[PDB]
């Protein structure tokens, strides 16, 4: 079998992507935020605290002929923004892009912190690092994709995120028309849970390609792209004004600047993230300080190649016995 779903950002910066998903029947699309850096699926629903959901689409287990009470179990999840939630558990049929899982571990929010209440557009988060991350307690649940890797043509799926506009997450096959070139293969550790790499090393705008090992995690529930200080310093060197904030709580620069390019390694490949896509514009509404969308990991303890990164490429998830991630140009 396969799927193919398209993701659409969530706003003008792209600050996340949302793909609609199919839960219960009749079916009840929510539109959720997949996440290659964590392994819940979880969703508003009729048991969250209502005064804690503002304008988001619910799913409501009660009207589901097929949803299950998973006895006993709970989850609750910290993410790296600062960001919570907690609740039970259903088992449901889940459908993305025409692919369906049945028994699918629906996690059911009763308490979401203030982040989600107040992002109107996710329904939702569906987790696509590896299972062991999985929150849900006394017994731990799989991923979609886990559950759905055994029937798919091919143990894969696929992120191509848009700058600026829509793209696609595939399950199940590679769509060797949505890429330039060939597709570079780097192996991955999967002894933290994430799709965790070594890319080769770096170059900033024009500049000479520096090769040095940068371990990170492919995260396309993150926003921007979070590398080693040195990087970063060597990145907004590049930009007239640019300079860490400490209040602002990053690297801003002048809105009037003209970003240069960010290339990553894949091996001996490269990918070219545009200057435009490093631009999140003002700090604050009308203000000439503009959030850059590389910013220091330091503190955060793990190099985080996010959308930024990722949307400048086609990128595999290969879930094969031993996990793999692809690049390619596009």
């Amino acid at each position: 079998s396969t799927g193919s779903a398209t993701t659409t950002p969530i706003d003008s910066l792209d600050d996340a992507y949302i793909t609609p998903v199919q839960i219960g029947t009749p079916a009840q699309t929510l539109n959720l935020d997949f996440d290659t850096g964590s392994s819940d699926l979880w969703v508003f629903s009729s048991e969250t605290t209502a005064s804690e959901v503002d304008g988001q689409t619910i799913y409501t287990p009660s009207k589901s002929t097929t949803a299950k009470l998973l006895s006993g179990a709970t989850w609750s999840i910290s993410y790296g923004d600062g960001s919570s939630s907690s609740g039970d558990v259903y088992t449901d049929t889940v459908s993305v892009g025409g692919l369906t899982v049945t028994g699918q571990a629906v996690e059911s929010a009763k308490k979401v912190s203030s982040s989600f209440t107040e992002d109107s557009t996710i329904d939702g988060l569906l987790g696509l690092a590896f299972s062991t991350l999985n929150t849900v307690s006394p017994t731990q649940q799989k991923t979609f994709f886990d559950n759905a890797k055994a029937s798919l043509d091919s143990p894969v799926f696929t992120a191509d995120l848009g700058y600026h506009a829509p793209g696609t997450y595939n399950f199940g096959f590679i769509d060797t028309t949505a890429y330039t070139g060939s597709i570079t293969y780097t192996a991955v550790s999967t002894k933290q849970g994430f799709w965790e790499w070594t890319s080769t090393g770096y170059a900033v705008g024009s500049g000479t390609f520096k090769s040095t090992s940068i371990d990170g995690i492919a995260d396309t529930g993150t926003t921007l792209l979070y590398l080693p200080a040195t990087v970063v310093s060597a990145y907004w060197a590049q930009v007239s004004g640019a300079k860490s904030s400490s209040s602002v709580g990053g690297y801003v620069f002048p809105c009037s600047a003209t970003l240069p390019s960010f290339t990553f390694g894949v091996g001996s490949a490269r990918i070219v993230i545009p200057g435009d896509y490093i631009d999140f514009g003002p700090i604050s509404t009308g203000s000439s300080s503009c959030f850059g969308g590389i910013q220091s990991s330091a503190g955060i303890g793990i190099n985080i190649f996010g959308d930024v990164a990722l949307k400048a490429a086609f990128v595999v998830f290969n879930g094969a016995t031993t996990p793999t991630l692809g690049f390619a140009s596009k």
